[PDB]
């Protein structure tokens, strides 16, 4: 083939991945852009046709961001002047625009700088966000109703979460929740008054004099949390001279008593909120059920019926307390819990009774609950074949939990060992996404026969390219340590040989719940390494890690920076074991958690690695954020788990650095992991005499991940690797 | 065989010069500290005595930082407590030992976190600053007047400078001048009120858990400047029980139609001052001089003895106004000005007269007047052998101009050809201080007829050491470039050999008035790479650099970045075509200015130099203070010199560092080239693909001069330039 995947391949491009992003509108129809065009498709019979053409505005003058459609259809939502925040939050200018007429809305506009919008579930009803205050708009014309005026920039969060709740808690900028009615919204009240603020530069444009200083509120461990408050707002009764009344459903009383986290929020019915709460130590949480009382206007809550959950063994839930899926009428739901071995199942609960069913079970865990109608429940696990990096979707018959279908394990075997699905409204009808080991392949189904209806995408033109050029291959397996199956990966070189000897990369995430070895495709720095420089890029998922059952998992709790660590150094002897490796050029480096790894694993003069890079990582846990840290250190008090806080930073391994190259890289302007903790892995290097290399990236975030920046640390860090091995 | 001088010798000091430094307490003695032994030194005869034992104080209980005997010996203050801020500015504890006795004084002590202190210059008065508010003590056992209530941190300054006068105007944290009585304290105050704040995180030790937030008042070029009053109080009427009344002296009316800076403060009588005051355009200084009104009990300038300063080819000074030295009854002065040749020499003003009278001339320059008797007027020069890299004490007969002679000049011309001096009161006698090119040398010298008296100190203890060593030799030479002479420095390998090609580093400072080629003996990083790596280490001076008269100095003027740039690159074109340097490697580095001149170089694009080094530079001169920079390139507006600021800036030239290696390294508490200038460099390298290498010092400011930094820094720097010349 001549050809390999080059840096400027993944740096530029040139082998693009087929997607197929479609939102469905309804039971049966879904729309879909074609060019720049939306279409919307029939799904029974695969019939499309134009939705909204490209040209219908070439003149609204500003580049559109992204668009949101009405349940209804009536109407449409434009989104400009997108300026991204944090990993999820951003501002943005609006238009709606009528469809039934082909005119844009220009009465009583949504303001720019709005923070949140969304339609309500059903009908044209608009709900934003702006200033930290949450406003409400029946018709797209019509003047809108604030619903709150408490909110205060960086002080008081209506409607929107302040930072550690959208990147620890929700996964959201959003916090509204419209009841199916679209009649309730629901929201929370994060107030951050009392909590610290991290400040760091920000340079800008040369043509800044003075540097801004950025202030952000942001628990560290350890330090003062934000406080949260829930409301429900009955849309209906929306009066034009009244003020709107915000109904308060607090917290139980179990919560009440100390520090305490909304982690989610779910409408059954009509009437019935699910709110599940979180104690700031993280094995215990609960689960209350408010009914809406049409006499005295109020959310009632009867203790009776809460559920409640607790661990052992660790915190609750993979990474928090699963969702409930509730049954259509309301009085009972599905949920992932934890069985009596530490595998995570489905348990079946009903709303006035006691304990929970496990209509599931197994040496495996389900990954999802994604859909429920009357006669099934579907859920992606990784129960075929016993891979644990690899997903399926099946479903199982609610009237006899022993009938479990599956559903893509034998479509396409060979090529599809990971799945995705997407179920259209009540799920008629769903859209699987295999995302490897072969090239993604989206198809369509119907729920009634499971029949497939047709390929969607099935990245034909990637694949004649690719035969072109010389890829590597992936190398999934186990080895045994000490009776414990432990998942690895390696991507191979092209035409390998095991008779030759290779250099190795360790590339680590291991976090908790981790999962580095799987069976996606993937196109990225590794293929490149593997296929031009013909180095070997090993994954290994120690303990810790993710989706093998709560012993596994669970086996670092209050312990970060051990078996995560020690496992890693484990995995690169097993590699040498394997007479493909060069022992003496091996390797190792990770972003963010695995920049942690990396640098502990560096630090612990193990003499089995020559070189590292971390980039962005942590180096001391009381540097990184409340809701994360906690969950697995617990408070870093004398009383709690100070001492193993102490007892886990890079900085106190500075010393054995001399016995290695070292890499560390970090952007100033990251706000999550910030700066500060690779400035005081230098500073420790420094102070102890041992020479490395650094690299800064100046107003780059956590992603440093604008394109300029990216070429140019994956350039960087390729210099760096290609050294360390003597590389041409 | 002998050994080398190492990487280590440099950083750990192995080789150390000894000094002896003294302080004059009268006309004919002087102290000296001697193991911690105070002592007092006979000029004349050369007998001792000890004036406080080391062993006192070993019941202090405090580590002594410092002292300060008062004028008569009555009193010693003992600094501790010491914590130093800017580059002369530190907060301290004090406590006074009474000589007279035998007992340290235990009321009205000297507040801890005090700011400055001084004795008068006669008895025992006591002048200090605490809040930024001036305290006077007559007694040091009395309780203390309070002088000013305006002190305000960051905001108000009396008594003590801010940021850009302490390091820009006076270099001193001080604004106290006792007059000669003891009677008045004269002092400045200055107003930081509308002065931008410039930010900067500080991480401090692991365990802080939020990084601190610096903030200086700090003027960059072009912004709004500190503003400043003089003051003068009566040290004798000050009322126990009123609050002292300070006497205001104003600035000149063309001072006060405008930005100005009040410049220089000296006494000439106990009842005149000079004041000179320096425009914000540094084109026009204005001395004024002013007499106590005995029955006005004020001060009186009269505009008629004003002394004007206009420069039209430059800036005014080397640096600022020169220093006047007053006669005796205080009616006459003399001045250090530069003449109709450009070139600076001693001037000879009468206070009621128009103009002055040059003392001397020539094509050699001035570099400060020592000492004034009625007989003679003592000077240091470059005159001797027409070397501008040299020093020598002259001294000119008063009644007889053309009758100058030189003091040091034959004393040993071979090791001694820089000097530098120390008269005591009334210039009885001299101690001179030669620094190179041999070992430094400390003599004593009566001034009836220049006798010289005995050896202070030889460094016969060094000079033994180097025995041992192979040190490198110092070439000192000059190049003509468009008819004129231009002097550089060569530190060369020992066994030198003109028919083998060295590598070449090329050091560089070139800032406006500087001085790289000079007679001084050196123990540094260049002596290490010259000795151990057999470097070559030259260094040149072009236009811009001083001593050597106007044509040179002020080919700069308005245009920083070009004629010094230029010519640090032919330079080295010429260096090649001598045949002993390696043309195929050629580095350049610099630290500061350095840093910037290296930068431009690195970026222009002459493939003259395959890597350099650039430590803390400047990028972009709106980010350098105030002070400085508007001195060399005036105002950063439309009007008048925008357009250089903005085309002289390292940032443009990004994409010609491709074709070098570059080093960039900074420390992050850097509060005068403030980290922002790297960070913007570092960004323009990434926004078009430059590769480079980057170092940052945690919490290092402009020195990195730290123990563990200071060895990491040069432990670094080392790597680099020993790779890009591939030496073993
Ligand atoms: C919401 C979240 N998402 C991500 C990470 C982390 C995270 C976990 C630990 C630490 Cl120390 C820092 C972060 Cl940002 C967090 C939670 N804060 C992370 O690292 N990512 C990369 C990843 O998960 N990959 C690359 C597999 C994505
Ligand atoms: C008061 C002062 N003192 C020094 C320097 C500068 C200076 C000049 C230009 C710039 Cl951009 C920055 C500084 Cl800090 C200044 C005035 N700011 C400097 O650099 N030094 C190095 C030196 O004496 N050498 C290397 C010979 C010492």
């Amino acid at each position: 083939s001549r050809k390999t995947y080059t840096l400027t391949d993944y740096l530029k491009n040139t082998y693009r991945l087929k997607l197929y992003s479609l939102r469905w509108i309804s039971d049966h129809e879904y729309l879909y852009k074609q060019e720049n065009n939306i279409l919307v498709f029939n799904a029974e019979y695969g019939n499309s046709s134009v939705f909204l053409e490209n040209s219908t505005f070439d003149e609204f003058g500003h580049s559109i961001n992204d668009y949101s459609i009405s349940p209804d259809g009536q109407f449409i939502l434009l989104e400009y002047n997108y300026v991204k925040q944090w990993r999820h939050s951003y501002t943005a200018s609006y238009d709606i625009y009528d469809l039934n007429k082909r005119q844009l809305i220009t009465e009583e506009r949504i303001p720019n700088n709005t923070q949140w919008v969304t339609w309500s579930p059903v009908g044209h009803k608009l709900a934003y966000v702006w200033n930290n205050d949450i406003y409400v708009k029946i018709e797209p014309n019509l003047p809108s109703y604030r619903i709150t005026w408490t909110g205060k920039e960086d002080i008081i969060y209506n409607g929107i979460t302040d930072w550690v709740y959208e990147e620890e808690v929700f996964s959201a900028y959003s916090a509204l929740w419209w009841s199916p009615n679209g009649t309730f919204l629901a929201y929370a009240q994060f107030n951050d008054t009392e909590v610290p603020l991290i400040e760091y530069s920000f340079y800008s444009d040369e043509s800044l004099q003075y540097p801004k200083t950025v202030r952000v509120p942001y628990p560290k461990a350890g330090a003062v949390n934000p406080t949260v408050k829930f409301f429900v707002v009955n849309t209906d009764s929306l009066s034009s001279v009244t003020n709107a009344t915000s109904i308060q459903i607090t917290a139980p009383a179990s919560m009440l008593i100390g520090d305490h986290y909304l982690c989610d929020v779910t409408w059954a019915t009509q009437e019935r909120i699910s709110l599940q709460w979180l104690r700031r130590i993280q094995n215990y949480s609960v689960m209350d059920i408010c009914d809406y009382d049409e006499s005295s206007g109020r959310w009632n809550c009867l203790v009776a019926r809460q559920h409640i959950e607790m661990s052992t063994t660790g915190w609750v839930g993979r990474f928090r307390p699963s969702e409930p899926h509730f049954t259509l009428d309301g009085n009972s739901f599905y949920k992932i819990i934890s069985n009596e071995e530490g595998y995570r199942h489905i348990c079946y609960f009903q709303i006035d009774k006691k304990d929970c069913t496990f209509i599931t079970k197994g040496t495996w865990e389900v990954i999802g609950i994604e859909a429920l109608t009357s006669d099934y429940l579907y859920y992606i696990s990784n129960e075929y074949k016993g891979m644990p990096g690899g997903r399926n979707l099946y479903k199982i018959q609610l009237s006899d939990y022993t009938k479990v279908t599956c559903l893509s394990c034998e479509l396409n075997p060979e090529r599809c060992q990971y799945y995705s699905v997407s179920f259209s409204k009540e799920a008629k009808y769903y859209q699987l996404r295999c995302s490897g080991p072969g090239l993604p392949l989206y198809t369509l189904h119907s729920s009634v026969n499971d029949k497939g209806l047709r390929v969607l995408e099935d990245n034909s033109a990637l694949d004649k390219m690719l035969q072109n050029v010389q890829m590597p291959s992936k190398k999934l397996d186990f080895i045994i340590l000490n009776e414990t199956k432990f998942w690895y990966q390696m991507i191979l070189p092209p035409h390998f040989d095991k008779s030759k000897k290779y250099p190795l990369l360790l590339d680590v995430y291991a976090g908790p719940c981790s999962q580095k070895a799987d069976t996606v495709f993937r196109l990225n720095w590794a293929t490149y390494l593997a296929s031009t420089e013909n180095i070997i890029v090993a994954s290994f998922d120690g303990r810790g890690s993710g989706y093998q059952g709560d012993k596994i998992m669970h086996a670092i709790n209050r312990r970060l920076g051990t078996f995560e660590v020690e496992d890693q150094i484990e995995a690169a002897r097993q590699f040498s074991k394997m007479g493909f490796v060069d022992n003496k050029r091996i390797a190792i480096w990770g972003w963010s958690y695995g920049g942690y790894v990396t640098s502990m694993v560096l630090g612990s003069g193990s003499g089995v690695f020559k070189c590292g890079i971390a980039v962005a990582p942590v180096s001391r846990w009381e540097y990184y954020d409340s809701v994360y840290t906690e969950r697995y250190m617990g408070l870093p008090t004398p009383e709690d788990n100070l001492d193993h806080y102490r007892n886990s930073t890079v900085m106190s391994r500075a010393e054995n650095f001399k016995q290695v190259e070292y890499l560390l890289i970090h952007g100033t302007a990251d706000d999550n992991v910030h700066f500060q903790q690779s400035a005081q892995i230098s500073k420790a290097l420094v102070d102890v005499g041992v020479d490395f290399q650094a690299m800064w990236y100046t107003d780059e975030d956590h992603g440093i991940a604008s394109s300029t920046a990216h070429q140019h640390i994956y350039t960087h860090m390729s210099h760096f690797i290609k050294q360390c091995f003597s590389l041409p």
